[PDB]
């Protein structure tokens, strides 16, 4: 995350790390969100079938196994089938990890709540994404999880040339935009982290895609995959797996 801040230690605690094995070392490469006992969502451009994948729960630096924190192989990978590689600006960029076993709900790690089929946030509405990713474009990683909050930015004027043109489908949300604070690689993957009318922290949307001109960039809002409209997907892959 670019222009963000330390979340607190344990405050989101759906979020996951998604690691590989890279040489005998497990290696950060994305984020995600525990969305049932046995189940993760991320972003299908993090997922390569030839990876082997571990995800890391309950964490907050990830060099330090902290008391509470756990690490479990990652068993069935199921990518949203209209997905393709090739054409990222179409979206559908969302998967399922299956975890080799369930995890036991705790203080540290929790279920990310999703928002109802359909919903859509208005513009300037508050959010926060959150991550490991990089703190400025091309630039360092952090240890500890941070956050950075976001405004989103509706289709109409994320639609608009001067912002993404015809790159962004009703499929995404944008959020960010003003070239202070944005997700960058390495959040890949993670929630976008609204509080619902009620109160409720619900995730909306999965880290995806930014510009080639940087990370953070006026007028490049951060683009998310816009969960409410998977939520039948997310239920019959976990039904039906
Ligand atoms: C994820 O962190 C990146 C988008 C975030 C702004 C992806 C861009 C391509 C590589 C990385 O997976």
């Amino acid at each position: 995350v670019v222009g963000g801040e330390d979340a607190r230690p344990n405050s989101w605690p759906w979020q996951v790390s998604l690691q590989y094995d890279s040489s005998g070392q497990w290696r950060h490469t994305c984020g995600g969100t525990l969305v049932d006992q046995s189940w993760v969502l991320t972003a299908a451009h993090c997922i390569s079938s030839s990876r082997t994948y571990r995800v890391v729960l309950g964490r907050h630096s990830l060099s330090t196994n902290e008391p509470g924190s756990l690490a479990v192989k990652v068993s069935k990978l199921v990518v949203h089938q209209d997905w393709n590689s090739n054409q990222l600006s179409n979206g559908n960029d969302i998967a399922l990890l299956k975890l080799a076993s369930p995890v036991s709900l705790t203080d540290k790690i929790q279920l990310g709540c999703l928002p109802a089929a359909g919903t859509i946030l208005p513009n300037n509405y508050v959010c926060y994404v959150t991550g490991w990713g990089r703190l400025q474009t091309n630039g360092a990683s952090p240890d500890i999880l941070q956050q950075g909050q976001l405004l989103v930015v509706d289709y109409a004027t994320c639609s608009k040339p001067g912002w993404w043109g015809s790159t962004v489908k009703t499929n995404m949300i944008c959020a960010g935009g003003d070239g202070i604070i944005s997700s960058c690689n390495g959040d890949s993957g993670g929630p976008l982290n609204c509080q619902g009318a009620n109160g409720q922290w619900q995730v909306h949307g999965i880290v995806s895609f930014g510009s080639s001109l940087g990370c953070n960039y006026y007028h490049k809002p951060s683009v998310f995959t816009r969960v409410s409209n998977y939520i039948d997907w997310i239920n019959s892959v976990i039904a039906n797996n």
